């Protein structure tokens, strides 16, 4: 059958960790395009992310690549603790996007500080870690290699 | 500061949970519109939703939400765990959002079953909690009339 969610259509014991895939592709009635790229860190149902790291890395990734690139429209972390998605609009070069997400892994070890990490600009400010997250960020780097071969 | 991100830029000190927010917009050269809605259950700093619950809900209103609507992009669990994120295309009426809200919490307190919980479908199959999400989804519910009111 055809699920109502992309992802739940995705047969996660087939996909390799970590990778980016083409989740999804949507063109609007105007001919906009939107994409949807499933960054996966870890293998599904055999790791995951501590909230802390995960956390971070959010604020960390959403404020840094956009100083990339002007196409971004979200970075959300998955409910499952076990990847990301990234949405962006009127783009549709997917090596583009593994060299946007390169550089901004980079940015995230050269991070000295958690982007508004403070009451005022995060709903639990106290939550965070930047060495976790750049942990995170390393390790997702050391395959760059491994990026496109999503297994299935 | 202005940051790149733009809840950074909501003062989380001067708000009320809970609430549905015209968070952001976004529109194509063609012009396809695209609005996100910043949708908080928690008071920021001073609660927060334990993840399987989170999970759940994420699960229940994302498939439950598009039974409802057709201009659904995506529905997202924020890192802070106190709210989601809504994000529609070309949809730009915020009264059906809120009614789509209530119905879509409705139903997910009428399932049966979190869907797709299972190692094929889910990342993290094991941390899931019907009962959870509904709990959430209920106290959601209780407070609907204070939806529109985010300061
Ligand atoms: C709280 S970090 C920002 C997350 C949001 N989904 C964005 O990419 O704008
Ligand atoms: C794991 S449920 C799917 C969530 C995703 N943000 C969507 O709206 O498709
Ligand atoms: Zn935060
Ligand atoms: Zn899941």
């Amino acid at each position: 059958m055809k699920m109502n969610v992309e992802s739940f259509n995705l047969d996660h014991t087939k996909v390799k960790a970590p990778y980016v895939r083409i989740a999804d592709r949507k063109k609007g009635v105007n001919g906009d395009l939107i994409v949807k790229y499933d960054v996966r860190f870890k293998q599904p149902n055999r790791d995951h992310m501590d909230m802390p790291s995960l956390h971070s890395l959010e604020h960390l990734v959403a404020e840094i690549i956009r100083n990339h690139a002007n196409y971004v429209v979200d970075w959300s972390p998955m409910g499952c603790q076990t990847g990301f998605y990234l949405t962006v609009l009127n783009h549709d070069n997917y090596t583009e996007i593994l060299e946007v997400l390169e550089k901004t892994m980079q940015d995230v070890l050269k991070a000295k500080e958690v982007p508004a990490s403070n009451e005022k600009q995060c709903g639990w400010a106290a939550n965070h870690t930047l060495e976790g997250a750049q942990n995170l960020a390393r390790a997702f780097l050391d395959k760059r290699a491994e990026w496109s071969e999503v297994g299935v």
